[PDB]
């Protein structure tokens, strides 16, 4: 029970995290899909 009541706590954080993690997950579904490895990882380390 403890354990997951301490699960449950978890979830609220992740709340707090789902907005801009999915921006950034949705901009590179969206845009950066010609665009090589290498400037895919650096137009998502300037979006984060």
């Amino acid at each position: 029970r403890e354990r997951w009541e301490k699960t449950s706590e978890t979830f609220k954080n992740q709340m707090s995290t789902i907005a801009g993690d999915c921006l950034l997950s949705a901009a590179f579904i969206a845009y950066a899909g010609y665009f090589d490895q290498q400037m895919r990882q650096n137009l998502f380390t300037t979006w984060s």
